[PDB]
């Protein structure tokens, strides 16, 4: 089932320095909770300053949904330590509150939306969330995940580009990465899916107790999870075609969202009633990215510069790491992304893209089932999952050797040897491990225990990159940038909204 | 420019009885106004009963906009007499109100004050009003007060028989779609002859070179029908929306698709606002009647059936011509000369070969319409084929068509007896050598002398005094009294039969 | 979800004359009714002679249920004109009676004493009537008044020669594809979204004030559990001729716990032919049936000659045709049957067959629901129905080009353009159009209104293929054959050798 | 609205090789500005040598208005790389100055004293600066600081030889007529001046931003509007016949102007214009597209046309592409190939002076409100009827057939891919250059937007290595161009007035 990538792997092995200088970033979301596991109804801890402007710590959907973001970085350990400083400082600055360490929340059935002050941008961001709330439900929006941001170094593109060609070849390369990701990225929830159970608050042969599926990996990625939009016809063959379909989705009115109404009794209910209010609403396992200029839209930035990096969005929170993600995951992603850059990925119509999802749903719902077979697209399932994983890992192993030869060491090769074991025994995967524990003490019980351990752990750990003066300097600089904005507001909200 | 139809005309001259039994109906709208020309703000007159259910008399968009509908009829004079009886009874049962005799109303200061047609509290009645609420929010109430006449026309079965099974209704449909394609190509002769709205109040408003008076009357020196221009209406055209007239299923699918397509323009309006519903939905067409159409294929519906359902089921039954302005020179807004001209022209449209046309070929036929609409009376105006450079002097094009219409008139006259259709040809062909004979030249002189306002007020008074004194000829007073009672009763029965509140009922109909 | 069929389509475009000479037949059933909609209790109209032996007109289950059958034909227009002649002649030879124009009846009470079809005193006749007595006693007579159209179809020899056990295997392939994808038929042409209460479940039925039940997005309740349906317990499969015939012969001798409780007799009156799951082979309910013209039981004919043609049985009555079917349906079935012969169909166990039913039931019960998704077999629903239909029609359109090139014109391509619009807009389907009419006037009002207008239309049309002499000649010939049969052992004794 | 070109296209599909050997050239103008966005007041950068004589790099109206010009070329990639070398070299040889990336300048006051392009002391150099003085006094300097891109285009002789010089001329006049009719598709897709500095100011429904920027919500190219680089229609110039064209043009040059006679010829001995006729010289006639033949020594544009006929056409309608560091990209060049071939194929009836003026009605709609939902277009001056999207899709049906023919002789599917990309702009005007740059200007202003683009493009182009021309080619051309100017300056030339009378 895995394509023949031998040609490209030989190329890579002749060009080991093509891979030097991979850039990465991480985003991790966590709900602030009280000791009994209920959702904290207090505001964004004052020590964090302005969620709207803060360089490293913000909120996602809810006022109580923290999100930490690491500055782009060439060093895995540096990035992971940075993320941990963010967690350490926050753990010691939120009273008795602790951070929920699971993807799926459990003590939620009326949740406060993220608050960003009174500026226009800050009211538009909250309004968007009101929109999502009304369209999808507040509950689904408290599900947590980790995003992994990744770019190959220029050396990679050079080793295969001058002037206008460069931005085009890099975009073609990332769209290829994206097509291969749709085809083979179910390997991620297989290994690291960590939500085989959901609370009642959220058709499928569920076992009841808390609801679970015996072989499930990542329900966060199922229909009951963070999802929504298959009618949009978005494809990943070509930069212009991609943006055209996405820009088109932005201008597509939805009847169902028109039925919600743009406003009801003085309270504005959503930005508009198109399929996507803004481009961020397009749910995706993986996303093409390019840092936007001030106020610039995601697709404008892409049209102007091409794809800059990619955002992998499929990771559940790692319940076994106090920061929700670990080095073993990051390194596997490097390997798998590089592999996705190397393998031939024919173009895919949107019905072919829907066919790639068949393997994902098998993995999401019953990935650990003994005897599970997978197919090529919609074709008859005939490839036993363990052999597919092992074929993939043969390739990843060659990538690991190259990465290790330039960095020094065997860190990547070790990762491969650890994770390929999960195909021989699914009981090694995050979801087998976490289900055992949720069946033992429930989602609530399990999450509270981890939350408590991780809080006591992170509260005692000295900072390593950031000093307490860096957080205080940024609390000041961030809260200031927000006032700088709130004053500078020419027109009033209702008018700025129109334009 | 006029195609060669000698082969079909020779066919017709050999089968004169193929035309025996043309069926017709008329609808005519008029605003109820006070002596001053302003819209009456009283309810639908009591003597007229329920606008919702009445057989002959209803309301269109506004509560002050009357509409009169004759039952399908094979006799022109009988149908026009019936129409006049409706006007006569109404004229004497509307208090001090009278009927506005022009397509174009005089100055209106606040379109948003115009009361929409009220149909009582039944769910069906509230849906009809909500439809109008939607039209108002989408296009504004003002343009909806512009009025016209619809001419409904069907050829007899004997026409098609002189030209089996499942094929019969398909051949009839293809014949009517042929009529429609020819109407698009050549229908501009209608506003040329009978357009009667060369002026518009500024309160209803371009780079058009309008002449202006101090009361706000805007006019174009050679215009025929501003009602049919982009200033005279508000909706998207079938033409503009992508709908074609080559094949029935194709036509029905485009229409049904427009009903199902959401609109960002209309979502911006919102569906509700302060607990007041503003539209039925936010799709391109709330319902099928919302489609702007100068000519419409029809089949009478059965209960539950949408207009396009009935077309799909039984094919095209008849066509509705919608391009006629109100005739300001008739108390009933329409006369025999017009009806007879349309008989000749529709029959000609059924005889002339009409190649299929794509959306853009259809859009091209409108080039000549726009020339006629805005300056049809300009000395030296030339027309062209579709979008090609204009090279055909209008007078000669009209003379050529009338040569054919004259042969159709000879046939219709030989079967009906007399010379009535032939006289109409001779009367009307003269308008091509003298545009000062057309309706629009006549009504422009009038409006220069006394404005839209003074012209309508003076005709409205004169016509009121004719109509309120003339004896009923077909319907008698007791027929109006009975239809009033029966219509009120049908409305009471619909109100009592509802079982679901409107909000709930609406969800299964929106 | 629609398999890739490009090799077979390329093969076909290279061999266009492979499709020249498709053969077809139509069967249409219709209840004889009075102007008030009630079931006529007169006998089989006299002008039609013997229902038992007549060549073109007969009865189905009920003496009042007419059935029209066209002789196998290679021309579509000819076949539909012939069927129409039969309707014409019948319309003007049944007093004030007319033909009910819908699949579902309205003015029939449950347990109503419906006269079973009567075939005279011959052993054969008494056996046909006894079969129906069995059906009546097993399933009730109400269900048996639901009517339908069957479409009979065979590819020419030219088809197989361009590619006898090859022909059987080809038709079994057709059958397997039909089970997988044939829900496309009730979607487009289902015309029974409402049911009278007589036929009454956990289905979310709506009910009108006048007492009619319906499902808002239903296509064909004739094909639902409440309709003309089941028996899957028999484990018949469609992989091999002998396997099929064996399962069927076995079914006829499998005893029924349930039907034994009915008994073979009460009070000197025989109640059923036997107490097995199937009294005869024709009792096996099926959306589609392998056929060979018999001399001989249906399975004997298949063993002797192999599959000669297939009978599509899923068509509801077309309420918009005076004859219950139109050219659009006929051409679509050509296209789709040819497509079924071209797409690869793996073999299927009886549980893989049971799984094909999931999409059928979805389409039957809510096929018009916005956002309906289908799945492969029993797996997660993930393919939006419009996208699947358009996927299929890309292939059908290529088959249509081929049929049009060898036939002249564009009639098949026109039908694709028309029917593909129903995937964009389900309100264009038969069931949407007929539901608007039924919600307003009822099954009863809608059927009466249509029946009245078709009666007037058909009475006025002249015959075109058949002459009155032919109906007269056939009445006489058929009555002769019946009495010649009655002349040619008493019944209870003959039955001991055939039950 | 789009004419039927079925027959011409069927002809082309059976003669694909009639198109092989298309020649092209680009000109792109850009203001030198400081990092704060103000107009540089330094002279033409030294490393560039003599603007008067340089082969590739020159000035337009102002001393700070750089202009880059590619030598005629058959290969698109090669022409764009050449253009890019010119920008690379220049960006690293102008101190801390950078290139303004937009058509409309900001931070330039109306009645700002803008230095005219300086060409030295020769007759030719003095003549060129004088013509610019004429322009400044006739139309004002400010408008002349608007920049654009010109696309120069010729079909191979191979194309005329499949369907002598008189027939090539007639063929380019047909291209010009169709270009007047349908060329508004260019500002629609690629216009990029929807906003305008206050400096340039009407009955137009302008929005003002708090920042203070004027814009029309649906505009595409205000550069092409009456407030931009525009107007002269009453000269009665027509494009039906070569000799009729030059006759009209030659007549306009001799037509006195009483408005310009009021400026005077001299004031305090200083000449203020070349003459007071409606056109000082042929190049003063504004036009969206121009017939060209390369001129010999002492030949006017029209002299060259009378001698050898039309050689190629110049499309003048392109705004600067704000999203390309060189102000133009391959997608635009390929579209114009397709479009210019289509203009050569489609029949174009002859048009009178006033029919040509009537073609401006559609241009002005597109210019002022081309991205307006539901915009309709008309034929000539007649009522708008045709939805803009439907018109673009019909055009692109034919362009796709041209594209297929060009791709088949070039290999690949690059032309077809462009058709697909741009037809999408008819379904969504938010894809167009003007929708995109307006978003950016509403958030950050013209100045803010231009500065950020100019800064990014400076850092980008200063790091890219030269590909076709090396530093040494620029040094050699610098020195050669300086030498050519010195030689013209040292020549024993005629008295200036006598020399004027004998020009053109
Ligand atoms: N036969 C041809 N076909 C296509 N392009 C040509 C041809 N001959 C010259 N060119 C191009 O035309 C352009 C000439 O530009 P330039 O020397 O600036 O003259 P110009 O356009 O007459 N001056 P301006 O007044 O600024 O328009 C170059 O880009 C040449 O590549
Ligand atoms: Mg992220
Ligand atoms: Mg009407
Ligand atoms: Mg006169
Ligand atoms: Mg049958
Ligand atoms: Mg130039």
């Amino acid at each position: 089932m895995i394509p023949d990538v031998s040609q490209a792997l030989a190329w890579l092995e002749k060009h080991p320095q093509a891979l030097k200088g991979i850039q990465r970033g991480l985003e991790r979301e966590t709900l602030r909770v009280n000791a009994d596991g209920t959702l904290a109804t207090t505001g964004h801890p004052e020590a964090l300053g302005s969620a709207l402007t803060h360089k490293w710590i913000t909120t996602d959907f809810a006022e109580a949904l923290l999100e930490f973001i690491t500055p782009v970085d060439g060093d895995i350990e540096h990035m992971l330590t940075f993320m941990r400083d963010l967690h350490r400082y926050t753990a010691r600055n939120m009273g008795d509150e602790r951070m929920w360490p699971l993807s799926m929340p459990s003590y939620i059935a009326d949740i406060e939306l993220a608050q960003y002050g009174t500026s226009n941008t800050g009211r538009f961001k909250t309004l968007y969330r009101e929109g999502l709330k009304n369209r999808y439900g507040a509950l689904m929006q408290t599900i947590s995940g980790v995003h992994y941001n990744f770019s190959l170094p220029m050396a990679f593109w050079q080793a295969k580009i001058s002037g206008a060609d460069a931005k085009e070849k890099i975009s073609a390369g990332y769209f290829r990465v994206i097509r291969n990701y749709y085809r083979f990225g179910w390997v991620i929830p297989y290994l690291f899916g960590a939500s085989p159970a959901i609370s009642s608050s959220f058709s499928l042969p569920f076992e009841k107790t808390m609801y679970y599926l015996p072989y499930a990996t990542s329900l966060r990625l199922s229909d009951l999870g963070y999802t929504n939009q298959s009618n949009l016809g978005i494809t990943f063959n070509d930069l212009y075609e991609y943006v055209a379909g996405l820009k088109q989705a932005i201008k597509t009115p939805s009847e169902e969202y028109a039925k919600i109404g743009i406003e009801k009794d003085g309270k504005r209910l959503q930005i508009n009633s198109n399929v996507l209010q803004i481009e961020n609403e397009l749910y995706a396992p993986i996303r093409p990215k390019r840092v936007t200029r001030s106020g610039e839209s995601p697709s404008d930035a892409l049209l102007r510069g091409g794809i800059e990096y990619i955002e992998v969005r499929s990771l559940d929170i790692n319940p076994f790491s106090p920061i929700g993600v670990d080095e073993q995951q990051v390194r596997f992603l490097d390997l798998f992304m590089v592999w996705c850059a190397l393998a031939d990925a024919p173009e895919m119509s949107s019905s072919e893209l829907a066919c790639t999802r068949v393997n994902w749903n098998r993995v999401i719902l019953e990935g650990r089932k003994p005897g599970l077979t997978l197919g090529i697209g919609c074709e008859t399932a005939q490839f036993p999952l363990p052999q597919v994983g092992k074929d993939l890992f043969r390739d990843l192993k060659r990538v690991a050797q190259t990465l290790d030869s330039i960095n020094g060491g065997e860190a990547y090769q070790k990762v491969c040897d650890e994770l390929v074991a999960c195909f021989d025994n699914p009981d090694l995967t995050f979801s087998a491990r976490i289900l055992r524990s949720m069946i033992d003490t429930g989602i609530g019980g399990t999450g509270k225990a981890f939350a408590e351990a991780y809080r006591n752990l992170l509260r005692e750990e000295p900072l390593e990159i950031l000093r307490e003066e860096d957080f205080v300097a940024e609390r000041e600089a961030s809260e200031r940038r927000q006032q700088e904005m709130e004053a500078a507001d020419t027109e009033p909200f209702a008018v700025w909204l129109e334009k």
